[PDB]
């Protein structure tokens, strides 16, 4: 999988608070970065997934995470749902527009057949590497939540290397040491 | 990503209560199947997961679901790790034994420069299709609870597909 | 070229008159078929186009022409534009959604860089041979009465194959008839 | 496809206003251009065009417009034409002579079964760049009118960027101007 | 070279005596045949070539030969060209038009960077064997008297199987039997 | 074909008035040429032809034309076939002998199924550039007054550049004077 | 077959003595060194045959010869297996663990379709080069007296070149 | 390696007893087969290996297993061999000769750069699989008695399915049964 | 390497005592056949060779050996040559010629410089299995003695298989009979 | 084709004189060099071909000739053949071992089905060029009589450029001057 390798150069045009903004890499060097990939905009289902983002944006904009939703809609598509849609009308990140399908593809995402995206999620770190993937089908909720933890995990082994973060980790609870002695124990 | 694509044919030998089985495709057909992959057999995050999947393990036979967990040893070394680890002993599921690492490549989950499976898991359904998708780095936990509520809502559209808004 | 050249197959899904339809190569058989592309959604020149096309479907009807408008766009698109622009509002024929860009492909009308289609405009007839193209750069619109002129003399030469219509040419206007006699007399 | 793309470079000779002159590229750069195609000399809808081109080739040229018609004919056979016909004497512009066919291939404009160009007009910018593309059936007629209107509107846009003109647009005549507040309101 | 192959097919379309004609391979089947390519009509030396063929035309109808002239322009123009000159005027054979060039490359006889055939006149007999090849360059002209004394030779050799025309062959001169016997002996 | 290309280098043996000698393509430089070739030594039809030729080899020579006959039979076999026959002895000119069969094809004059050439004639220049072709079936005899007609015509055309000699073109008789007032007026 | 060719670099992990250390060529260099290979921890035949060497290490030990066993298992595996049986316990030289498979390939001796190794013995002179080489079937053993017959002969022509009839 | 995979077809000749005969692999189907290479016949080296296998070949054959030693010298080589050497005269078994080196290629123990074979042992079971394996470099002798120890061990699990031989296996000692409780036990 | 491989098909015209045949490789089977290749003919080393052959030609006869010469020169020039020399006239074998060198590059034997093939003699047996060659370079003239010496040895060796011909070996001398028993003892 | 081709380079080991040695091309430089090819050591009809080389050892190294026999045997084989054969034992030259068969195809003599040379002799001069070759079937005998009559013809013909040895030449005998006048006249 792409776990634990670097993002691809890319180059998209973007819809962010009233504003066309361009998005490259470089925007991402030095920093988290969530790619949140989804099929299309204007669908009939309520765009929840991408609105329970929006309602931890500040939190993750606190830990120094910037979120870029994708679909293979253009820019001029996310604005206008972005005034249609009172959940879309919470989205204070970046949508990006990828008509051309090549930053869905960077992260293998494509959906040949249909030229949309699947449902995936992408943690990435400040160096680029991808530290976390999430892929479902349709009906099956990405929960924030679940990102949130992810990404506190993932910045905490970055912070306190030679530890790592057993199941459901979570802030105050005990980490381990990789060790010979450890070996067989647990 | 391998998302909604069908599992491919395989035939392993695994450590399961006791005894060694061979588990392959046609084992998986007509039932849920949870696929738990991870690096190595007596080392350390590896069995705090593979014991929280215990945990719920009941739960998950309760909703009709077979868990397998996955790694690049043999069964051998899973039964030799079932008894003298207290943590790994509660598993009553099947630990498949990946050792020519073709089940792992399947999954498209192998880190070839280790030959040791990536901290993978994938729900598949009933037809062999695959629902849903989470792979970590080395050290960042997965949630066996949030595992379940997937399980639950892939169940819940399969049964009723389209109720939505 | 694809002037005089049949038009290939293709299953595509459209918005129409408020529902989804599936269109393919197999509904444009035995019937005269217009098809508009367009960029974007969303944007500026493209509606302008679009509406003058609906201005003339009545007309075009009456003659036994069909037409779909195409853009990359998903038919989800078509539909919202279609529900918030009063001039997308008054169209009733096809709008079709071509986000795997496969019929754009098919009649070479891809901007490959922007994952958009050019403003080009095919008139195919029953038997599927392209009889008229026309396109154009991004701010330069085009003339649906320009569009049914050329329709209704194409219609005259299928009817009359041993004539042709020359420059300007007009319903009830003096025609040509090739022959060795007329050569180099005009 | 050849919208948006620069023309090739070309060497032919050509028959203008009695002498025969050289033809290339460079006779092209920093001037507007019109490539007027046409099948064959001593025929019925060609000479109409190339008359109703000459109408108003006068108003071309006051706008820094020149213009080439071709056909895969050799200029002897142009100047024999012009002498024949009272309709092509009154041409003023280059008839370009195509026998090798390379300048009509370079517009992938070749019908290869007969050794004829189809009927392709060619707008060119200063710049080399192809802003529209007309292209018809053998029987079907051009209407200079309609090429005079889109040189208009492609020199306005050349003139005015940031600007377009939608459908229809005329000299002096409501312009668009494309911002993110404008879009998805027409 | 190509003596002693067999032609191959062609279509081409032709003006003989005011009226436009199919020739094809099939045409020359059961005839003797004399091609004769020059470059281009409305030139010079091409006419005054043309017309002593065409002086000659009843003595070859006579001895079965028929006359086929091919340019690379079309059909049409030699039809002007005939009403336009007094020398092309008297052409009572058919003059082909091959605009595709494939005619002339049948025969090898392209010009490539010029897309005109060469001065070559072909015989060719009964069962579509080429018996006598002549090329000059742009400017030498050809002369009928010599083709038809190679003609004539052609027609005695097939007539008489066993024997061979020498140098100077005229009707009435003596002939070579080859044997072995002879072997040396001239 | 291969009328109006440069010959290609070439080192053959020869014969040559009781001597041998190598004949290059050096030879030729400043100097008009014949090339000469015929199938095969000791046979019956070949040697007429090239004792014609021996007959003009004065006033060829005084023309500034030098004759190189050629065979794929070798220099050893020109000398026998010179003592033993006595039309064959009266030639002065070089007897080239191509066993490889290199400077035949350098000529594409070969008969691939024999191994020996055709009957053909090439005409040379001082820049070697072959300016007339002739090539005639096995059993039928060139003629030299021919080839001394085309070679007087070649030579005028180079020493008065502008001018072209029409068909049957004697020393003497009119020339034309290729122009655009000339273009279809004869 | 490999005989007398160079041994190929390479990068393993081993346990060794109650401690995991790293194993390259450059650590074969200038000593004469016995590559074990064994297709599995926690099995039959393999530890009887590790036990022999075993048995003979001290001795190896006083020729300059280094032994390594190889296996596809991971060096955390061999740790466990060090532990948990009295046979493995004796081993005192290290314990190679190959799970990408790479030294197995560089000395031609994996079971493909298996993903473990052939059992193989090569020795291996102080130059890198391969002067004796065993292979044998599933059930068919080595014997570590024949191995130090082979090795006391190789040393021996190499000090003495040429000492024949 | 070649461990455990069906030996490839062959056919040479050999010297054996006094006889020149032919083997193939039809002649080790149904047997217990050894293949002993050794580089070369004739050197200055006492063939000891050679002549240690001839003293325990009485006990091989009742063993029913058959030996062929290769190399790539003739039979012819090996008949005088065997009659100027006491140790050679000792064999009772086939001396194949291999000078194509097929048969040593087939076991892949060619030196290439010198065309002899390297001092490979095989032993092959009665299905043609390969189930020892033993090569060494020259000065390593190969004792016939671990030979025969491998080859009974080989018999013994080839008769006892479900049983293997452990480390210094003998007849009479203990042997394993694999089954789940001796996992880890040893 | 040619030895002990069949003869291909070939194709010839041959002179023979005054006339013209073809041969085949059919005419070769069943019989003993030489083909003895000569660079060319009227030269100087070939004759004394081809002479020195028709010596034995009686001989050869008399044993069922059909004798074939060789050479890239025609057919006529071996009659001219037979005619002309004392020492050809006695020929009375075929005296093929090979203008198309196929025969020639059969037998491996073109000197591909110079068109001529190479001082080659070949014996080959009524099955067409070439048993003795012999190639000399351009000054080394071959002896015919030596040819009958060898062509008897093939002749015993064909009639007694079993047996072989040492060096030196004539007719009613010793010959050896290849046993396990002679090994060595020579 | 390997006449009047230049060796190829080698390194072997070879048996001379009690002694191994190696010998490469290098060694036959500024020589003049007989390699005599033979299938096998301990045979029958190749020892009688050897010794006979080796009677005429003492003329052929008082003409500067080195002699190399050569089999794919070892050359521990030659020495063995060597000391047990009296007509092996007279061998003064070298015995060259050709285990790889690497210089067996450099000469193009090996029979690839045995893996044993043909019975071929080769003439190589100072500068490395082969001048003579022989290759006789399994049971046909050399005459190293012939082969010294052929040395001796290739040092005349090396020693006196403009002249060439006949058939059956001898030293001192009539040899021929190639020249112009000498052709046909033998
Ligand atoms: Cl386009
Ligand atoms: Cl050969
Ligand atoms: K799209
Ligand atoms: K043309
Ligand atoms: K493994
Ligand atoms: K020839
Ligand atoms: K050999």
């Amino acid at each position: 999988s792409l776990i634990n390798t670097k993002i691809k150069p890319f180059k998209n045009q973007a819809f962010k608070n009233g504003e066309f903004i361009e998005v490259t890499e470089k925007d991402t060097e030095g920093r988290w970065s969530v790619f949140f990939f989804y099929p299309a905009d204007f669908t009939f289902v309520c765009p929840t997934e991408l609105g329970d983002v929006a309602d931890h944006y500040e939190e993750l904009q606190k830990l120094g995470v910037d979120v870029y939703s994708v679909s293979t809609d253009t820019h001029f598509t996310h604005k206008a749902w972005h005034s249609s849609s009172e959940t879309i009308a919470k989205i204070k990140y970046a949508m990006i527009g990828d008509p051309t399908g090549a930053l869905t593809r960077n992260f293998d995402n494509m959906r040949e057949d249909e030229g949309l995206a699947d449902r995936a999620t992408f943690v990435v770190d400040p160096q680029g590497i991808i530290q976390a993937i999430e892929v479902t089908a349709e009906g099956i909720g990405r929960d924030a939540s679940d990102l949130l933890r992810k990404i506190k995990a993932a910045q905490y082994v970055a912070a306190h290397p030679g530890e790592v973060a057993p199941a459901k980790w979570k802030e105050g609870e005990a980490t381990l040491a990789p060790s010979l002695d450890l070996v067989g124990k647990i």
